[PDB]
C-alpha cells in the first residue's frame, strides 16, 4: 500500500511463529514482551479482548523498541484507529470487511486480515492485499483446505492460526504460502499471571527451533 | 434494534429446540402448530419451501397465538416484507446479505440469519446483530468450528442448525455460544401425512426433556 | 440476463464434463481443442494462468467453431474484459465478489462463479445469477456439504469443481442441483508435450460415457 511504511510482508517474515497474546495485569506487559525478545520471537499479536490492551500496546510500543508490537482482534475502523494511535505497527483481524479494508489501505499501519473462503480472498485482493491469516485454520479444514484455497493465487500468502500447536506447526510452515503461523502457546495464562517469565523464554526458543524444517 | 418490539434473543432463549417445519397442504398447519405447543414447543419457523408456506403462517398466525411463529428461508427484502405482513413474529435466512440486513434492520421483526466464516458474522456484527444462526452446523465443522468462530466473540450467540440431530444436539446446546438449535425431526413428514399429531407431540416432548443438560 | 446472449444454463448443460485446461504453449490450443471436440466434449475452460492463456482463448475461438471457449480463473473486472475481448463465451471464477458480479451482468457474456457458503450463494443471487460453481468442491465437503448448501434453493444449479475424480464425478452429477463437473484430468499436461492428442481423445470419450447415469 502506498501509505504503508512497514509492509504486511515484512511482518510475517520476521519469524515462524507470532505468539497471540491476551494480557491480563497490564503490570506484565512489557516483561512479557522481553521475555519472548529473548528468546527470539520479536513480532508480538496483542489482542483486543481484555480492557488493558491498548495500553499494553502502548507500553510496550515505548519501553520495548525492539518488538514489533500489533493488535489482534481488529474488528472495525474505530479499533483499527485506536491501535494505531496507541504505537501498533501492525493489525490482524479474525476475519474481514469493505469498512475495515477501506480504513485499513487509507490508514497507516498493515493489515493482515483473516480468510476462510477465496471469495473472502478474492474480496481482500480487490483492495491490493497479498498477506492473509487463514481462520480458523483447523475448523476451516487445516492443510488440505489451505492448499485448496492458496491453489489459484501463487502471489498470496498466509498466517495460519486457529487450533495450531507444536504438534501440527510444522505442517502449515512446510507450505509454500505460508510464512510464519499464530500460536498461542508461547505465553500460558498461568505464567503470565505468575511472573513466570522464564518459561515465556523457553517456549519461545523451542517454538523458533522447531520450526527449522 | 430500535425497531423490533421483541428481540432475537427472546426468540432463542424460549426453548432450547426450534423446529423447522415445511408445510406441504396447508390443512395441516394449525392443528401441527398445536401439537407442537402441547408438547412444550412454542417457536416455529415455517420454511418459505411450499406455495402455502405464507398462508401457512398466517393461519398459524391467529389460530394458534400462545405459538411464537416465524419464516424460515427468507433470502431478500421482498419476503421479508411478504411473512412480516402475513404475521410473522420473526425471520431467520440461511444466511446473510446487505440488502437483507438493512431491510430488517429498519423492519419491525428480528431476524436471525445464518453464518459460516467470521466474515459473514462481522458484516453482521456491523448492523447490530447479537443472535446468529450457524448454518449448516454439521458442513461448516460442527461444534468444534463453531467454537473456532465463537471464541473472538463473547456477546454473541448462535442457533446451530444443519445435521443435527437427537443424536448430537446436546454437544451444540453445551456450548456457551448456543442458545438454541434448529431441529426438523419434531415433525415427520409421514406422520403429519398420516396426521398424527399425537407422534408430533410426543417428539416435541421427548426433544424438549433430552434437552435438559 | 438481459446482457447475455447465451444463458450460463446452456452453457452447464451442454455436457457433463467441462475440462478445466491449462495451456504454457500456445501451439497445443488448437489441435487441444480439436482433440476434446473429437472426443465429445465441446466446453472449454481455458484458466488465466499462463501467459498465453488469452491468446489461447482467441486463437480457440476462432479456430475452432464447434467448441464453446471460456475462461476461467478470472478474478476481477479487467480480466474479465480482457478474455471477453479475446472472444471468450463465457467466464468461470474459483469466488466472487460485487465488482465482478456487477462488471459481469453489465457485460456480455455469462459469468458461472464459485462459492462454498450460503452467503456467498445470496449475495450472488442478488445479482439473479442461478448458475454457480462450487469451490473447492471436496475442501467444503463434498458431495452432503453440496447438498447442505443447495437444499433450500430449487432453482439453483451448481457446477462442482476441486478434488473431483473419474473416482468420484458421478456422485456430484447424481445430485438434482448439479448440471455438470470441472474435470482437470481430460488434458494431461504430458499428452500436451508428447503431443499425444489421441490421449486426450480417449479419456474425454470416456468421461463423456461414464457419465451416464
Amino acid at each position: 500500500m502506498k501509505n504503508w511504511k512497514t509492509s504486511a510482508e515484512s511482518i510475517l517474515t520476521t519469524g515462524p511463529v507470532v505468539p497471540v497474546i491476551v494480557v491480563k495485569k497490564l503490570e506484565h506487559a512489557v516483561p512479557m514482551a522481553k521475555a519472548l525478545v529473548a528468546g527470539g520471537v520479536r513480532v508480538l499479536e496483542v489482542t483486543l479482548r481484555t480492557e488493558c490492551a491498548v495500553d499494553a500496546i502502548r507500553a510496550i510500543a515505548k519501553e520495548v523498541p525492539e518488538a514489533i508490537v500489533g493488535a489482534g482482534t481488529v474488528l472495525n475502523p474505530q479499533q483499527l484507529a485506536e491501535v494505531t494511535e496507541a504505537g501498533a505497527q501492525f493489525a490482524i483481524s479474525p476475519g474481514l470487511t469493505e469498512p475495515l479494508l477501506k480504513a485499513a489501505t487509507e490508514g497507516t499501519i498493515p493489515l493482515i486480515p483473516g480468510i476462510s473462503t477465496v471469495s473472502e480472498l478474492m474480496l481482500g485482493m480487490d483492495y491490493g492485499l497479498k498477506e492473509f491469516q487463514f481462520f480458523p485454520a483447523e475448523a476451516n479444514g487445516g492443510v488440505k483446505a489451505l492448499q485448496a484455497i492458496a491453489g489459484p493465487f501463487s502471489q498470496v500468502r498466509f498466517c495460519p492460526k486457529g487450533g495450531i500447536s507444536p504438534a501440527n506447526y510444522r505442517d502449515y510452515l512446510a507450505l509454500k504460502s505460508v510464512l510464519c503461523i499464530g500460536g498461542s502457546w508461547l505465553v500460558p495464562a498461568d505464567a503470565l499471571e505468575a511472573g513466570d517469565y522464564d518459561r515465556i523464554t523457553k517456549l519461545a526458543r523451542e517454538a523458533v527451533e522447531g520450526a527449522k524444517l
